[PDB]
C-alpha cells in the first residue's frame, strides 16, 4: 500500500507525461520493443515494423501508446482504488491479447527508463521508487485478476 506522499510523487511526474502523452507513448513503446522484441509480436496492426524510424512514423503505434498511457494514468489517479479500471483491462489482456505478467514487467521497465531520461526534475530516486511501487501494485492486482479469469499470465 502506497502512502499519499508516494502517490503525489507518481502524480507529479504523470502531470509532465500529460504535456505530451503521444510523444511519451512513442518513446515508451519503442523502448519496450527494442529491449524485448518479442513483445512487438503481440500488436497485430504494426508487428511488421522493422526499425525505430518506422516505429516513430507509425500513426497506429502512436495511438496505441496514447491508449496505453491514458488507461494507466486513469489507474494511477485512483491511487490503488482501481478495481473498476482493472476489470475490463484484465479480461482483454488475459483472453484476447494474451499479455503475460512478464510483459507487463517489461513495459513497467520501459516506463521507468523513459521517465528517468525525460524527467530528471520529477523522477529522482524517491519518485522512481514511488512509481515502481505503483507499477508493482498494478501488476500484483492484474495478476490476481488473471488468476480469477483462468489465465496463468
Ligand atoms: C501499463 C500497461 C498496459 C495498459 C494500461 C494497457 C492498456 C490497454 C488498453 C486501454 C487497450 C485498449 C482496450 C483493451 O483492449 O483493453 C489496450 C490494447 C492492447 N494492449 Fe495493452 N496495456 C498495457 C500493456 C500492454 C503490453 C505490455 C502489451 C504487449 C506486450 C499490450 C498489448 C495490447 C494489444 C495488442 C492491444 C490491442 C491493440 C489494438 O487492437 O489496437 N498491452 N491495452
Amino acid at each position: 500500500v502506497l502512502s499519499e506522499g508516494e502517490w503525489q510523487l507518481v502524480l507529479h511526474v504523470w502531470a509532465k507525461v500529460e504535456a505530451d502523452v503521444a510523444g511519451h507513448g512513442q518513446d515508451i513503446l519503442i523502448r519496450l520493443f527494442k529491449s524485448h522484441p518479442e513483445t512487438l509480436e503481440k500488436f497485430d496492426r504494426f508487428k511488421h515494423l522493422k526499425t525505430e524510424a518506422e516505429m516513430k512514423a507509425s500513426e497506429d503505434l502512436k495511438k496505441a501508446g496514447v491508449t496505453v498511457l491514458t488507461a494507466l494514468g486513469a489507474i494511477l489517479k485512483k491511487k490503488g482504488h482501481h478495481e473498476a479500471e482493472l476489470k475490463p483491462l484484465a479480461q482483454s489482456h488475459a483472453t484476447k491479447h494474451k499479455i503475460p505478467i512478464k510483459y507487463l514487467e517489461f513495459i513497467s521497465e520501459a516506463i521507468i527508463h523513459v521517465l528517468h531520461s525525460r524527467h530528471p526534475g520529477n523522477f529522482g530516486a524517491d519518485a522512481q521508487g514511488a512509481m515502481n511501487k505503483a507499477l508493482e501494485l498494478f501488476r500484483k492486482d492484474i495478476a490476481a485478476k488473471y488468476k480469477e479469469l483462468g489465465y496463468q499470465g
